[PDB]
């Protein structure tokens, strides 16, 4: 399983502007385009992201598209940033699926706020650094999602999503 597949499973896929678990405008593969409260100002990032007018949908193959730069710009983040960096390269590949799924979600600054586990992780306390991340409104909010990333530190396997 890599990345790409994680993600889709925890964002879904709509090709017509819809409004996320906050209530701000996205399309695509968990694609953010304002968190302005009009339409308008929705469908005007949407046509620019894309190059067209798009009049609020788009196709699979321009979400795929967005969804391939925005992962590439979750781990270019990560790698660009200097509490982030070190923990990403100090764990395995698939812990590392685990904290790019985070950043792709909450962005790096988030992120980068979750000190405390943070440190857990680099010093591999899987344990506690799970009890640790739960205690976040990012669990409280969105519970499942959080568990299957959650299980996927603690566990270092991809069984959350095995499921799925």
């Amino acid at each position: 399983m890599n990345i790409f597949e994680i993600l889709r499973i925890d964002e879904g896929l709509r090709l017509k502007i819809y409004k996320d678990t906050e209530g701000y405008y996205t399309i695509g593969i968990g694609h953010l385009l304002t968190k302005s409260p009009s339409l308008n100002a929705a469908k005007s990032e949407l046509d620019k992201a894309i190059g067209r007018n798009c009049n609020g949908v788009i196709t699979k193959d321009e979400a795929e598209k967005l969804f391939n730069q925005d992962v590439d710009a979750a781990v270019r983040g990560i790698l660009r940033n200097a509490k982030l960096k070190p923990v990403y390269d100090s764990l395995d590949a698939v812990r590392r699926c685990a904290l790019i799924n985070m950043v792709f979600q909450m962005g790096e600054t988030g992120v980068a706020g979750f000190t405390n586990s943070l440190r857990m992780l680099q010093q591999k306390r899987w344990d506690e650094a799970a009890v640790n991340l739960a205690k976040s409104r990012w669990y409280n909010q969105t519970p499942n999602r959080a568990k299957r990333v959650i299980t996927t530190f603690r566990t270092g396997t991809w069984d959350a999503y095995k499921n799925l």
